[PDB]
């Protein structure tokens, strides 16, 4: 499940970065930013397989690509972020 959503401007700003690397259809720092989310876990809903596709959401300092994402949904305006490795998720909001 969905933990709420969270306006784009509370977001860490690696966030609106790679929303606009998503909208301008990259490049992307990472040759696995855009490879397809699996949601085995179900967290997401539940959706085909392709439905969902993941990015990097760049960590400041780190060595390795950590722990933040943004997936995206095939729908317009689904992105969701996750800052624990896939663990939990919110809603972007991109008008706030
Ligand atoms: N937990 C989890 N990871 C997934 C799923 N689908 C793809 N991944 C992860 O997404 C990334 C790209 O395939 C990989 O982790 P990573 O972000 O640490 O590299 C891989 O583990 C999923 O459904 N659940």
């Amino acid at each position: 499940d969905v933990s709420g959503t969270v306006c784009l401007s509370a977001l860490p700003p690696e966030a609106t970065d790679t929303l606009n690397l998503i909208a301008s259809d990259g490049p992307f720092p990472y040759s696995q930013d855009g490879v397809v989310f699996q949601n085995r876990e179900s967290v997401l809903p539940t959706q085909s397989y392709g439905y969902y596709h993941e990015y990097t959401v760049i960590t400041p300092g780190a060595r390795t690509r950590g722990t933040r994402r943004i997936i995206c949904g095939e729908a317009t305006q689904e992105d969701y972020y996750t800052g624990d490795h896939y663990a939990t998720f919110s809603l972007i909001d991109q008008t706030c």
